[PDB]
């Protein structure tokens, strides 16, 4: 039987808009934003916490070749994120009654702060209300689908992979998780996956 839920953030909870993000970057003068997404790239580095938010911005400034404020950069980068529908927050709260609920996400400090400020706050609830713990690539200095991030998660949480269900819209991420004995489901873009618990 399953005791634990590993929930993905991107797509599974928060709706994403790459086109909007691209458009917002071009409107502040980063014309070729769409050509910039590399393994040594600032996007990959910040995902794994190898650089700081300050370094990321300066990275953007650098390939941008222009004066642009921190808030402007953050606003455009954050525009990639849209919303977490509130029925998914209800679902998470509802689920805590029967499972231990965790988050595992490839994300970055800038996005995470925006998410904790703007998507999770709901009624009286904040991010802490939804999860036993949040596992974030840039804090763990690793990234899905590295086999080690899954091991690192179950060991740090003290949970058995075989009693854990993983929900993530990346197939590759699910397929590696499966190797470790974790059960998985791969929701489609914008899918309401509450059907899993009926
Ligand atoms: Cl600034
Ligand atoms: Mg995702």
């Amino acid at each position: 039987g399953i005791k634990n839920l590993l929930i993905d953030l991107g797509g599974v909870l928060i709706n994403l808009d790459r086109e909007r993000c691209i458009e917002n970057f071009k409107k502040i003068g980063f014309q070729n934003i769409e050509e910039k997404f590399q393994l040594d790239g600032i996007f990959l580095q910040q995902e794994k916490g190898l650089i700081t938010p300050a370094e990321f911005r300066d990275g953007i400034r650098e390939m941008m070749g222009k004066m642009v404020s921190d808030k402007q950069i953050d606003a455009a980068w954050n525009s990639f994120l849209v919303d977490i529908p509130t029925y998914k927050l209800d679902l998470l709260l509802k689920l805590r009654e029967k499972y231990v609920v965790y988050l595992l996400s490839n994300t970055n400090d800038i996005h995470w702060k925006w998410v904790c400020k703007n998507a999770f706050p709901y009624r009286t609830f904040k991010v802490e209300d939804y999860f036993e713990k949040t596992y974030l690539s840039y804090e763990m200095k690793m990234a899905k689908p590295e086999p080690e991030i899954f091991k690192a998660v179950t060991e740090d949480a003290g949970i058995d992979p075989k009693e854990t269900f993983f929900i993530d819209d990346s197939e590759i991420n699910c397929k590696v998780a499966q190797e470790l004995g974790i059960s998985t489901y791969t929701p489609k873009a914008g899918e309401d996956w509450s059907h899993l618990f009926r």
